Parts: C-alpha cells; structure tokens; sequence
C-alpha cells in the first residue's frame, strides 16, 4: 500500500528501493534513534533530488492510513511537507525532502563543539517559526492536530532558516506511554514530556505546549535538559533551573555566553519568561499557541 502526497513523478521510482529490504543497509545515515530511523537517498526519477525516509516500527487498524493521510495533506510554511508514506506489512516509511542544515538539535549540539554558529535573530525567527506552525496544528486546521513529538530534532531549517516541524506524533502508531516514558529517557528527550503526561497517558494541546517552552530555553540557554550540567545543579532539571533564575537578581546567567553582548539581553529574558509559562506544572495555566505567538512576536 502506497500513497503520495507531492509531486514526486513515478509512483514506481519511489516504491522500488523502499520495498527492497537490503536496499536500506546501504543508504547513508542522517538520523538516530534507535526503533525510528531516518535514511538519506537521492531519488533516481527526480534530477538529483535528495530525500529523507523515516522509518517507524508498528508494535486490521487503517487509523494509521487515515491520520497519515491528513498529516499529509496539511501544508504550512513552518511545517515540514510530507511527500508520501509507504505502509509495509509490520512497518511504516515516511518520506520527507531531505534539508542539509540539519535538524534544531544537530545545530545546537554543532554550536557547544563550536563547529556551528547561531545568532539570537535567527533563533527568535526560529521560535515565530515554530509558534506560527503550532498555532495552525492547534487552532486552523479542520480537524486539530496534535503533534505529541515534539522536540529541536524535529525542527528542521530550510535554506531560508524557517523552522518546519516534522515527525508529526500518530495515536495509533505510538507505544504505551510507560514504554515511551522509558525509550525517552535513554534518547535523552524526558524534558519534553509534560508532568501530566505520568498521570494522563494521553497527549493534548497543552503538552505541545510544555514541549515549545523547553524549546524556548533552550535556544536562549545554548544546553539541552539532557546536558549533564543540569544533573549536577540544585534544581536537577532545565525547567526548574531557569525558573529560578528568572526570579533571581541575576537573570543573565542563564543566557547562553555567546550571545551576551549582542545587545539582544532584553529580548532573551523576555524568551526565558515565556518558557517558564509553557513549562508551568499546571497545564490550565499554561498559554494555548495563539497567545505564545502573540507573546514571541511582542518584542
Ligand atoms: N528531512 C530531514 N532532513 C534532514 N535531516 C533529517 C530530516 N529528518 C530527520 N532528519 C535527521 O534525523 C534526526 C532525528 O532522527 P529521528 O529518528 O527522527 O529521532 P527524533 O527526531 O529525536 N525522535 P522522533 O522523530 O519523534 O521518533 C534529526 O536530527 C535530523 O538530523
Ligand atoms: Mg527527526
């Protein structure tokens, strides 16, 4: 079973390689993540168009074909196209065009090697980015979409440094919550995970919520929660962390030191704040994604 979503020419040149299970162990890989996987491959009947493949593990359902089929036919500018979906017997391939800048994540970890650099503009472009995609998912599209994934791996950058969220989450395809409790800890992606979310097993509006403040910190940070630094601090974690420091007397300790004197100070404290909103153990307290937009786009 086979569907396409872009203009990808032949239903045939797409298909061929996939299907092939020996194909996949020569392909390049881009993305880790265990049970998940992403390829990369240029695709034969385009003229050098390279693509990206991401392949999940299902654990008579056609829910998975259904939700699918309305991830793919949701377009915006802040959100990752997909160009077709390959169901197998007991697995599943996604197909999205591959993005040489990489994923949020891989850029940040590329900024504290030094190998990459990433000024505040771009990253409060990136924020916008993110805010326009999420209120589109929350509050425009006929049926809500809920990505119950979300993370800086799946914030990816075009060559016009728009953020474009991907790797959208599927009720139907996702595990029980006490595995993906358990598999996002050894990925290092428990930060994400709102605190109701132990109690609730069931991802709403509000969790994309919690999962963009982390985001927000950490683009003004420069550490990701899973960074060690955290575990060696008092609040042993980077919510509760930049809480602190928000209400402290000295709340640019927490900027990132490679954007200090930049003269952007005022504007990164106004991010850390509304991280803190997002990241509130309440979700009732929590802002829906129009009023986070509005916030970002006020300074
Ligand atoms: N279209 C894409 N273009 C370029 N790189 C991509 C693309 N999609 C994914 N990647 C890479 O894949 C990496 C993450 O791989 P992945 O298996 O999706 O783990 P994850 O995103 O952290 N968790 P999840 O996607 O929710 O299962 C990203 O950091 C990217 O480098
Ligand atoms: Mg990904």
């Amino acid at each position: 079973h086979m569907s396409i979503f872009s203009p990808l020419i032949k239903k045939a040149e797409d298909l061929a390689f996939l299907e092939n299970e020996e194909a996949l162990a020569s392909l390049e890989i881009i993305g880790r993540g265990g049970c998940g996987e992403v390829f990369k491959a240029e695709l034969p009947g385009s003229n050098g168009k390279i693509i990206a493949v991401k392949k999940v593990i299902q654990p008579k359902m056609r829910q998975i074909r259904s939700e699918i089929n309305t991830v793919g036919h949701i377009r915006h500018r802040n959100l990752l196209p997909l160009l077709a979906h390959v169901s197998r017997p007991e697995c599943h391939y996604l197909v999205y065009e591959y993005m040489e800048k990489g994923s949020l994540q891989d850029i940040l970890t590329d900024v504290q090697a030094g190998n990459q650099e990433l000024m505040w503009p771009a990253r409060h472009k990136i924020a916008l980015g993110i805010a326009a995609g999420l209120e589109y998912l929350h509050m425009d599209h006929n049926p809500r979409i809920i990505h119950r994934a979300l993370k800086p791996a799946n914030v990816l950058l075009d060559d016009d440094m728009e953020a474009r969220i991907s790797d959208f989450g599927l009720a139907k395809a996702m595990p029980d919550a006490v595995t993906h409790i358990t598999t996002s800890h050894v990925a290092g992606t428990v930060g994400y995970i709102a605190p109701e979310f132990y109690q609730t097993h069931k991802f709403t509006d509000k969790c994309d919520i919690y999962s963009f403040g982390v985001i927000l910190g950490i683009l003004v940070i420069g550490k990701l929660p899973s960074d060690e630094f955290f575990q060696h601090t008092d609040e042993m974690s980077l919510i509760k962390w930049m809480r602190n420091i928000i209400t402290s007397e000295n709340p640019s300790l927490a900027i990132d030191p490679k954007l200090m004197d930049q003269g952007f100070d005022e504007q990164m404290l106004l991010v850390l704040k509304i991280a803190c909103y997002c990241t509130l153990d309440d979700p009732k307290q929590r802002p829906n994604s129009k009023d986070v937009r509005t916030m970002l786009s006020q300074i």
